[PDB]
């Protein structure tokens, strides 16, 4: 049952579009910090901070460099789940 | 083709454990009827039955043949993510 709530919480916490666009181009860049998230989304930097911080923990994972934080799929699963739908 | 609204949707659609355990089920039997799927479940006919409701149409196909009403997957996708989550 764990492991099938644990991945109802994965699915839950993708199941929005701007969050999928958000993985998406963590897929495709690795790697990226808010301001690059940003830029090529063209969203409110209030929108990518808040999407940023609902996924943190359970989809990504979060990295300090110098004073860039940099954010990074952090589930094996959700770069699959991802690879499928695009 | 699927918008990523559509994909975002379908991600919240098997947000669900016994949702995930429903399409994990037609995974390995391919068709079953709502009276096969409570006793596998072990859930009662109103839950199971809301579930389905839920799903059809858009993670599950509801199919007729004569007098049964059963359930298949024919998205790829759905099949897709429910094999990468086992």
């Amino acid at each position: 049952y764990m492991s099938l709530e644990d991945d109802a919480e994965l699915l839950k916490t993708m199941a929005h579009p701007m969050r999928l666009k958000i993985v998406n181009e963590l897929y495709k860049h690795k790697a990226l910090n808010v301001t690059q998230i940003i830029q090529i989304l063209k969203l409110p930097q209030s929108t990518v901070s808040q999407h940023l911080c609902k996924m943190r923990g359970k989809v990504l994972k979060r990295n300090r460099q110098g004073l860039e934080i940099y954010y990074s799929i952090n589930n094996p699963k959700v770069e699959g789940i991802i690879k499928l739908l695009n």
